[PDB]
């Protein structure tokens, strides 16, 4: 049993609920919550800049640090970083960016970080501003993640059109 409530069972181990994720994450303090991070961890906008600023700058700060030590990531790749106030720890996982020209097929390789978690509170990957469509999005997470992931997505008719489509 775990604390995450109103969530609707897609799969075995997909779960999804139309939620504001800092909301969630503050809610909840999940062991895991993953961030939709770009390779030089810059939290401008989308769920990074909506999880950054509610640490009060305090991921940023991390991330900067983590960057002038290790270089940028990989599209596809993830690190492990704190959660600061909203988790214990934060995954920051790249998916690829479609309104900057990233290969669609790195998803599944994005996908594949949250499988060394046995539970994640998670985006929709390369969803919103990253410009992948969300079903084919959703369809990838459920064909590819083993591991029990709870999904919030910030818009309520997205969410409806993700349910009501699901195969
Ligand atoms: N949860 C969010 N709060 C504010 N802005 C956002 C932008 C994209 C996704 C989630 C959020």
């Amino acid at each position: 049993v775990n604390s995450f409530s109103g969530y609707l069972k897609l799969t075995d181990n997909v779960y999804i609920k139309n939620a504001d994720i800092v909301e969630e994450a503050k809610k909840v303090k999940p062991t895991v919550v993953v961030n939709a991070a770009n390779v030089y961890l810059k939290h401008g906008g989308g769920v990074a800049g909506a999880l950054n600023k509610a640490t009060n700058n305090a991921m940023q700060v991390e991330s900067d640090d983590y960057i002038a030590t290790n270089g940028p990531l990989k599209v596809g790749g993830s690190c492990v970083l704190s959660g600061h106030n909203l988790a214990k720890h934060c995954l920051h996982v790249v998916g690829p960016n479609v309104n900057k020209g990233e290969d669609i097929q790195l998803l599944k390789s994005a996908y594949e970080n949250f499988n060394q978690h046995e539970v994640l509170l998670a985006p929709l990957l390369s969803a919103g501003i990253f410009g992948a469509d969300p079903i084919h999005s959703l369809r990838v997470c459920v064909d590819t993640v083993r591991t029990n992931v709870y999904l919030a997505v910030f818009d309520k008719n997205l969410y409806d059109k993700l349910v009501s489509s699901f195969l």
